[PDB]
């Protein structure tokens, strides 16, 4: 924190524990797959607890639980609060949520509740989402249109969405296409990807597949 | 080729068979029946020939076949190169869309492939397709509207398409009609309608056809 950048003594580091869990994930598969429960909430203050009568002052309160979430299956009820996480108190809203948002799918983790003041042991399993990264420019280097993430298994690079006037698309990019294959080198995945991109094809073929079709798209 | 229209020692011509072709393809339809195979593709430079590991500096490439297009069925894929035409080496892309636009539907032939540095022979027959020719003013000199052809056998002309302040249409005139004759002379074909018009009626009578209906429009 700094106002006319300079430090004034006030730093902020990331703790280690977050590091690693979003580090080990990346080193086995180039990107993050982000875990969900499902829920809604907001920091639980001390004139809440006044409201809804409880006996915490910090803590996540539970706006809304999702149905067919981990939450919802788990059984949480919208206004009940959190107060640890794998026996670890939690401070705060915000960071339960960096916490989780830290780690990947299909996480365990075990809960304490308090729901009409009364104490709550719970189990869960982060599931699947709706998240965005990886670009096509992070990638290309160059050529927007198109957002780009992996596929199924290792099936290759599924091209999530074109914009307008985007030179991706300008090459014959199209959305939905799965690009499977490039200068006679299969493609199973952003790594085998960028690989390719590495050795710099002047000219670059790449063997994608539009619905039931096999087509080639180019560049230079 | 000339900046100024002037001649530098540059001229260009068309080889004779293509005009054979063209040719007596007119002589006995007044028009051109264009086959096609179903195919996209672009010229085989060296880069490419690199980028996709075949040995050839020339050629036609292969981007994306057809589905039930000629290619198809001939069982083509996307990817592949094509070498010669009827025995014919094949200099570039270019001559070869020329070579086969200039051939007629149904037109029998054997090329030479090369996928994956191995050399192939395939047959194959032009197919249909979706072209443009003939309009409502190479015939009617000065009636703009709909473009017009043939219909099915020597079934009179088919009005294609009727614009919007189009005078042709200023006479009653709408696409999908059939003319099946005028002034009490059959008429099977474009043939024998610029026949009726080389007689120059002052006043014109058609006999079309709307829906399951019997009509006549009238010119001047």
């Amino acid at each position: 924190l700094a106002p006319d950048g300079g430090n004034i003594g006030i730093g902020f580091a990331i703790p280690s524990n977050m590091v690693k869990n979003l580090t080990s994930q990346m080193v086995e598969y180039g990107q993050v797959k982000r875990g969900e429960l499902g829920i809604m909430g907001t920091e639980l203050n001390s004139e809440l607890a006044k409201a809804m009568k409880v006996d915490a002052q910090r803590g996540a309160f539970v706006s809304q639980v999702l149905p067919n979430s981990s939450a919802a299956k788990a059984g949480i009820k919208a206004g009940d609060v959190i107060t640890s996480l794998n026996g670890k108190p939690i401070s705060s809203f915000a960071a339960l949520r960096a916490q989780v948002g830290t780690m990947p799918v299909g996480s365990k983790l075990t809960l304490g509740l308090l729901r009409d003041g009364k104490q709550v042991n719970v189990n869960l399993e982060l599931q699947q989402s709706s998240q965005n990264q990886v670009d096509s420019s992070s990638i290309f280097n160059g050529i927007e249109g198109a957002e780009m993430s992996n596929k199924g298994k290792d099936q290759g690079v599924v091209v999530n969405n074109v914009k307008t006037g985007t030179p991706a698309a300008q090459i014959g990019l199209k959305k939905g296409d799965v690009i499977i294959g490039a200068n006679q080198q299969a493609v199973k995945n952003i790594a085998e990807l960028r690989k390719v991109l590495d050795s710099k094809p002047s000219v670059l073929a790449l063997n994608i597949q539009r619905g039931d079709s096999t087509i080639y798209l180019l560049m230079q």
